[PDB]
């Protein structure tokens, strides 16, 4: 148990403190980053978690709690929260205020693809449609881990399946509220981004390392979940 | 424990989702393929799962649920589902519609070999009938795993044998009622396909990498099984 | 983690089926073989099990349930059975019919010795009389495993000790009733090989790689657990 | 396995002998040292633990119980104790008597940074600001372990984050009352080294391999939690 | 999980038999040998256990159950026994008869030192006074294991500490009564070797690879836990 018997300890035995990691979109847009801080009492309602901030130079950017769900790598009562960047008005990189004001029942099953690479070499490991056996499932345990972690957290994920291109996969979100579909993707794009970090594997959400619409009824710019859903919710009723 | 901490979480606490993988026969060979997707509530009756499909060009091929049995590698309430390839007329590769219409009380204890060798070298890992000790059993952990997973799932499996020539094995399929011996010899043939894949072991069903009949009206080989189980039933129908 | 998370699943959770490992003696008398096959209800009475058989060419040879004890490598309700070989009259290699007819309450104890050697060079791994410390005891974990497995199964083993010969040990089968005594020894020998099979070690019982008598009063030449006891009983207790 | 089966035994059944490790500050640098000592009755009141001592030549140096917290690597009822060094008057290296006499309710939060390097080459293992995935976070397992151990012990650590230069972090000691605040820093720092000792990594706190103040009126070159805190409270809490 | 899944099985679920490790002192006085035996019912009274013996040629030498403690390497109801060598008159190497007749309430505390070295090269593995982290403490896992095992067994050990010379330590047993005091030391010594057996390390107690006295009335040349205590009791109490 070299650095493995730890990282997993009971919570309520000693203290009542619960961590709550703060997550936000950074960099060019594909880099989703986070850092940790505790709390006092376990509450899942987003209107009680205190605000916070960080320094953007490393530019004082404020963060507000929006999504409070559970945690893959810590269990019990530990919590992940999804927060957006506000410039010292929202920051232009946020790209969420417009979506919030537009969406303020458009269920969206956004479809996303991800490819696995061997991080020591940055290449994929090693009839291919959902193949099994040798030279087919390059880290199918990683996929099991991500699927079950997403079920545990609170992400509404709705299936996963491989294709012909080696290593790569894709998973489905299905029945998620429009604005929620801008959260439940990004967090689910985050959890996976950590899981392969355990191994010598990296997920690259890129083409070369679909948007469902089921409204309750009617009653009325590259790779951004929020931008795509906002654009396609424009024109169409809601 | 790299990546193995996950894959073995629980679902009775967080979300009542029960992943139900969908399985269908592949192309020319006996490559039983499958892909994963979810469900909502725990039900074992195959008359309630909705009819789903896939793309065959990677064309549209629809699948229906008929075999609903528990999971070796996921446990809990997760389920494997056996499905056959229909076209919205059964595909010739199906070879199950004729057997179903013929059988709708014969019991088939068909015998099958599952010669298994090493992955990288395609060679065995290491008076030989059911040998024990050095240079006798080139991996019995996977074999015990397959046996117990088969009993756990719901397969009515009965026996297992060793072999003299290094490598070959065999398991009995048990008292399977007619068309049921088209499920309990494929999905119980599917389970092994993952277990060897867990290790550096490849199972080579081919002869060069028996037919039973126990009816109640008192009247009386892997690869291709549907044809076999059905032709010898026609000869002695009910 | 890999390949070992299986092999340890539970029985009574899914199905109340039981398994059984049918064990017979090899041609030369030093090899002990077995093959596995299931059963419906768990019963420990040797009379209730049904009579089974095998092929002697690998020539039909029948086997009857003689000794029913529990299983260390599968735990739960899994059961080992010691059975003798019958020609379709006892088979000459059986050597048990004479002992059974002779013994049909002598308490007997027989001593066993065995040498452990490396798999591919045939030398022991790594004052020696019950020695401890550097260059004294090698593979004492195997010894602990065998001792505790033998207590668990039903073998009434009594003690083990190490001697001067490198990689040499000796265990005592303890007081036990009549022919069952000899029978018990066989399972003990059996168990050892499987445990040694885990470690990649070769066990040699041959001399170049004591018999205890105690009764009430009167019943109311190559390492043979049956010939030796029959000869030493013929003269005094039959 | 290799010693890991031990180190984790329970004590509430065999012997209720609470251990206690006596922690004292080292010599020139920041080398917080200790040794173990058993006790009879488990009590957390620092006014009942017996005084102890040691030899300073490796000179008698008495030690008195000040801080009683729980234990990362022993758990159960095992307790760590933080004690200051007294000459047979305070020792000059103690630096705590001045702080105690000054403080005899200013809340303090101090900032700590530490750089991780390889054991035998001194380079660190393996947009960086709180980065995720590969090439951003190296050995976050150590960091998660230290964070959760610090919550478990009794340290009221409050937050943690990464930085831009490769291979360092920063954790927030949290708001606490009086001199205990400074004490807690030392204690928490202690835990880190033990955890790093598991991984074969060297922790360097040196700059080249801030303080928060709030009162009861408000709310909640040496790297000395004592000198800096006392100097800040000299000018305000007096 | 090879070879280690066993060795930790349960006792009371299958059989109520217990084990017992009979331990005697080697000829040279520095080696402490033992061998295993079985018992029917678990009893901790040294009077009820049966006398046993061995062969001194590897010359019969009788042994009696003197000290009964629990077992760290088996848990459950398994028991270790410390026994002395009696020739059917005590053997001169015993050295315990004189101490027993001298002592037949002086509390004694003895100090022990040991050095850890590599199995092959004989050099130690890997300011040192009670050092922490890298370059100070090597193999503290062995030390924590021995401390906790000694608490578990019944040895009322007091404390342990590091020292200056690389790779050597010292533990202390002080709350001991009568001749059992010396006895306890011996048993504690024994445990250490078995633990080091797991790690592939060599323990040397030799100087070149303290006695505490307190009575019920208080204050009103080899390393032999018996010779030293008998000599220092002669001048005071007995």
């Amino acid at each position: 148990s070299l650095l493995s018997d730890l990282c997993n300890l009971n919570l309520s035995e000693s203290t009542e403190k619960i961590i709550a990691e703060y997550i936000w979109i950074g960099g060019s847009g594909m880099d989703l980053r986070s850092k940790a801080r505790t709390l006092n009492a376990p509450v899942s309602d987003p209107s009680k978690l205190p605000q916070w901030n960080y320094d953007g130079s490393s530019s004082e950017v404020i963060l507000y709690p929006q999504a409070i769900y559970k945690d893959p790598f810590r269990r019990g009562n530990n919590i992940l929260v999804m927060c957006d960047a506000y410039t010292p008005e929202p920051i232009p990189t946020n790209k969420r205020f417009d979506a919030a004001k537009i969406f303020s029942e458009p269920w969206y099953g956004i479809e996303q693809e991800y490819t696995l690479l061997q991080k020591e070499v940055k290449w994929p490991i090693g009839p291919y449609y959902c193949g099994i056996g040798a030279d087919k499932a390059f880290g199918r345990d990683i996929v099991d881990a991500h699927y079950k972690a997403c079920l545990y957290a609170g992400i509404n994920i709705s299936g996963i399946n491989g294709e012909v291109m080696p290593g790569q996969w894709e998973f489905q979100v299905g029945p998620s509220v429009g604005i929620s579909s801008g959260d439940q993707l990004w967090m689910a794009r985050y959890i996976l981004e950590r899981i392969t970090e355990i191994a010598g594997v990296v997920v690259s959400f890129d083409p070369k390392p679909h948007t469902n619409y089921s409204t309750k009824s009617m009653r009325s710019s590259n790779m951004d979940p929020y931008i795509v859903t906002s654009m396609i919710a424009n024109t169409t009723i809601l």
